[PDB]
């Protein structure tokens, strides 16, 4: 059914967590964040999960990111699961 959790993909491998923060908070307040990272290495991966507050800001977040130029990538978003952000 519906969720606050989407997924952000094709993210710019240099953005960092505080920059996604502040480009999702943009669209509307969230409640988590998890950027995914190499284990050893520590670099992005290049994706995220990020939990909204509400329906509306995760289907806004989905209409407004999904295609949203960053840099010279274009973002994928769509919905996700609290079992994707949880782990």
């Amino acid at each position: 059914g519906p969720s606050r959790v989407v997924y952000l993909g094709s993210i710019p491998y240099d953005q960092t967590e505080e920059q996604i923060l502040d480009l999702c908070s943009n669209v509307g307040p969230v409640i988590n964040l998890k950027m995914m990272f190499d284990p050893q290495t520590g670099r992005s991966k290049g994706y995220a999960f990020i939990e909204f507050r509400d329906l509306e800001s995760s289907a806004s977040a989905v209409r407004n990111l999904n295609g949203y130029q960053l840099g010279s990538r274009f973002l994928k978003c769509g919905y996700s699961s609290n079992s994707d952000i949880s782990g």
